[PDB]
């Protein structure tokens, strides 16, 4: 069993997992969510107790893991940013091991891919990243659960996106990662001294070419979109990334009527941010990465896609600690 | 009625007919007693509900948890940020996620438009637990403490007088409610600090319909003359003239004496500064040649004070508000 | 099976409590954590709201109280720092007063003493000390609990152990006043400028002597350590202090001074034990040391009892909240 394999996994990153893996994961997400709507969800958390430890804060990832555990019968001890961070009085390796008697999971949302690791390392329970600098690894989760609703029964493999602008993030990095073990066809397009770490390029390479995916890093906007199912961008210096922002020109450039519009938010995408009345002055635009027009179009999935982060957070510790 | 309520934000008094808030009072009363005798029913099983404070406060904050874990729902607690909601991301974008996830949402904070563009668009019931204009939730605490306090005297039959400063939530709330509720309601205090003409005229429209009556007056031995009940609450180097602008309007023996009422009784919402254990109320009071400044010692401490009463009801009418939106 | 209970009391601090009360707790505990690794565990706190005021943030203690809570059934609000302390705009009285209305119990965590103590006295609901500036009464009962499960059939009265460093503050206060209640045998070893306040220590004393225990502050690391089942020390923290307090780290020689093949070494944490910390390896390294109070061949060595000791944290507050609002 996938299942079987997923048990007392840490989720740390993408890279750590296989297709078949990732796919149960997934599938698992979209079970619980069907069930969650029914009233028949069963908790396999009932009794748990888990730590949320954000050495920087995340509303939306705290609140998606708050959620997914109250839900499965589990309780939570929120642990916010506090200006003494984990390693500077005591070392990650002693609280690791405290928290670990403890609590029955531990999430961690911080800096350096290595400090959840070494979390992983010596907690002893599961311990799952809800971001790092490298990674964003439930994010990714829930954009591919997201692109799987709203693809009309294409599989992973059978996707193209493109994701546009500053790809040099745990974001761009994961979506490459994800991509790459899914079988898919992904287009970085941005300037390229924004393309992701070479050597992961090099890596996730690798990756595709065991698993039939692509991955195209381009500076070309019209050949980046063009047949792709979905545009993804985020937040990101303004002349370098202006010819990227997501307009309808850009969806049109797809060629594709159906082409669907994501994004992991917050969003510039208008005035009403505070940033928003500043920039529209400041650099004559309204909205930056993204226009209002395509945020809130009917193309535009990215609430179904915030909603997804509760029900793929919730599989990971399902599939990891659930009983 | 309960029919009604179902799915409704509960965003200002305003937003309720006279019967509907009598309901939530009634519910209020319920509740307090059905959790004092271990009857209590969960009617929020598992629910999830997100608290998001934009300012502190820890007594209303207390209050939603300690109702919703009662009932059986679970909360995440989301406090100051230094980034305002409007920030990084807009009050739509904020709301329509929160309202993806969870099942109700209570909001304290900033302008009546901010939480009114949250109760658009979230989806789900959207509680006001105080805005710069309303203070829903502390007036239903408030009228259930009277009808607690009052021996069988109904809302309609209740006289009060507020006294300082009603330029504010507390004040526009207990206005909008006595309105409501047919009340005889005083403000007391200087014509700065009545409350804004445009809501006052809007309330005396509601008052005309319902029986209740509404004075404003500087002057306090008319303003509390038959009250049954004298409500204050907090004024305030900056505060010396606000303090001699209010002095005139503390609440001490002497204004109890002038209800002629032996029965009358004192409320506050709280905080008070009615002695110095505190450390700014010491200051300002020293400055003044003052113990205690709205409310004294004396009378905050004494057997007409209900303010602690007052304050344990809080829970009992934000959960009547929760289950009467939320519950099933 | 005992004659009396704790229902409704107060846990302000161990002087409050009689041996056999104390005694009780660390018996309770012991269950409490037996029920919990055999999923027995009953649900004593069921419906109960409790209220974790922390003026001063500790992410330990507040985990620690957090899932007792969880695990009895209780809900919980956690109250952190805040920038208004309490007494700031609304006294403590008022304040207690409220919050008493609302929770079933009340944990604090702060400065003085004698604020707990109000809390305590006008809340009306079970007040918990979970750190004041005088004492730290939480920690020495997972101290004492550990040292039992450790101890192979001894029971407190039997035990004999040394703190080493800087004793004048919450813990070496409590672990001395533990002892002294317990009839232990405690010696605190370090400068006398940081032995613990001599008042505290006059009562002590006479406490001890009712007891059977005994109460040894020197400054001779040799016949401090003597005979000891267990070494406790904590952090003592620059250049000043380092200098003074160095003669007293727990290392492998003073490991081997006890004479005692079963030693083991206790300490409340955190610890900088190596450079693995920014804190801990710039002090360090400015001094020429690897660790500090205690080095890493000792902290990770088989004698080293520390995790045990802070999961006993949690086992140990589950205990006062049961005995005192358990239903
Ligand atoms: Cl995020
Ligand atoms: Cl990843
Ligand atoms: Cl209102
Ligand atoms: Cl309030
Ligand atoms: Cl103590």
């Amino acid at each position: 069993a996938m299942a079987f394999n997923l048990r007392n996994r840490n989720f740390l990153k993408l890279l750590d997992f296989s297709t078949k893996e990732i796919q149960f994961l997934i599938d698992l997400s979209a079970d619980l969510k069907k069930a969650k709507y029914a009233g028949t969800e069963q908790k396999k958390l009932l009794g748990k107790n888990i730590a949320l430890i954000f050495e920087k804060a995340s509303t939306r990832t705290r609140c998606a893991f708050e959620v997914a555990a109250f839900d499965q019968g589990a309780q939570v001890t929120y642990i916010g940013p506090s200006g003494s961070q984990i390693g500077d009085k005591e070392s990650m390796k002693d609280t690791a091991r405290v928290l670990g008697r403890m609590y029955d999971g531990i999430q961690y949302r911080g800096f350096g891919q290595a400090i959840v690791e070494e979390l992983g390392a010596f907690a002893g329970v599961p311990v799952w990243n809800g971001l790092t600098d490298e990674f964003h690894p439930t994010q990714i989760l829930a954009d591919f659960l997201t692109m799987l609703e709203h693809s009309q029964g294409k599989a992973l493999a059978d996707i193209q996106f493109a994701y546009l602008g500053d790809a040099r993030n745990n974001v761009g990095n994961s979506l490459m990662v994800g991509a790459a073990k899914m079988g898919m066809d992904i287009r970085l397009v941005g300037p390229q001294a924004y393309w992701p770490d070479e050597e992961l390029v090099a890596a996730c390479q690798a990756i595709a070419k065991q698993t039939g995916g692509k991955i195209t890093l381009t500076e070309n906007v019209a050949e980046g979109v063009q047949g792709c199912d979905f545009l993804y961008t985020d937040v990101w210096r303004v002349a370098l990334m202006k010819p990227y922002q997501v307009n309808m020109n850009v969806l049109k450039q797809t060629g594709n009527p159906n082409v669907k519009f994501m994004h992991c938010l917050p969003a510039f995408h208008n005035d009403e941010t505070t940033i928003g009345k500043q920039v529209a002055d400041k650099f004559g635009m309204k909205g930056l990465e993204v226009t209002e027009e395509v945020f809130e179009s009917e193309h535009s999935i990215v609430f179904d896609e915030a909603e997804n982060r509760m029900h793929t957070i919730k599989a990971v510790m399902v599939a990891t600690l659930g009983s």
